[PDB]
């Protein structure tokens, strides 16, 4: 697929500020998840501030900037050896649909738009909503190439 | 129990909506299908649709619930809305995205009265009437 460079800066640069943040802003993230859907907890087996609940939020927003990487390199998502399948594994071990991607979706921009609020723009969501589009893409190629 | 305080937060707060009921309902499923968009393909173009009509039975059925849960303490078709959301496969995380894009029209959307005693007002009445169709949807083999 075609990812332009403009949409990768995009990524990157909002990123670049977010990451000092990252810890507050994962917290934040599951917030808006568990109050969107809160049955989403019962796929976590892990007290208000929990760590592999921040730990799960920190991946969700390094691995969808490091996707756009990809996707502006390569034009895909690449997955390195025995990373890719524990990345199908684990969802589809827990049971993971598409609501709770597309709820994990909303919830992402919701925190990106809250974050930097001088620099979010029509442009910088469609960066951030491609890039985890991509992401979710391979995870789930990896779910139903279980045959 | 559903106290006579809650009731009239969501009766007085409805009474302002319901000229702007029809808007509301559009509103209600554009935040829904923004949130999970795959909750279309549980549904049959949509610019005005009877989406809008069936987001109004969300609206009007939860203000119906508010007075009889004071009234009688209970939500009072009932056969027929366990039967339709069952086969459909309407999940728990569904009623709560529903409820969550409810929420935002009712605080955020055009009534602008707010309180934390109002969004509880209208949730505890979203839930009873769930929970009421939940116990119907129950009615499966399992
Ligand atoms: C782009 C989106 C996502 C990415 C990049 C991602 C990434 C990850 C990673 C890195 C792990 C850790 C695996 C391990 O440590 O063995 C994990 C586990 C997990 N994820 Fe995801 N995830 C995503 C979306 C989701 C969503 C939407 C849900 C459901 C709400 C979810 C639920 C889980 C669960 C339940 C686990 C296992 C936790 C445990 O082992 O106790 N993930 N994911
Ligand atoms: C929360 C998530 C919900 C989803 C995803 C959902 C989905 C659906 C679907 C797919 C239908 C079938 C429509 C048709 O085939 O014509 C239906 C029917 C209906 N829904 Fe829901 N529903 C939800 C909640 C509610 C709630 C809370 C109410 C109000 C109490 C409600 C009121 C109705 C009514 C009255 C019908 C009857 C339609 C008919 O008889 O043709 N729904 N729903």
């Amino acid at each position: 697929v075609i990812f332009t460079e403009e949409q990768e800066a995009l990524v990157v640069q909002s990123w670049n500020v977010m990451k000092k943040n990252s810890a507050e802003l994962g917290l934040k993230l599951f917030l808006k998840i568990f109050e969107i859907a809160p049955t989403a907890k019962k796929m976590f087996s892990f007290l208000e501030q929990n760590q592999k609940l921040k730990g799960h939020a920190m991946s969700v927003f390094v691995m969808t900037a490091k996707s756009a990487a990809q996707l502006r390199k390569a034009g895909k998502v690449t997955f390195g050896e025995s990373s890719l399948k524990h990345m199908g594994s684990v969802h589809l071990k827990y049971g993971v649909v598409d609501e709770h991607f597309e709820v994990t979706r909303f919830a992402l921009l919701e925190t990106i738009k809250e974050a930097v609020p001088e620099m979010w723009s029509p442009e910088m969501k469609n960066a951030w909503a491609e890039a985890f589009n991509h992401l979710v893409a391979a995870i789930k190629a990896e779910m139903q190439r279980l045959s």
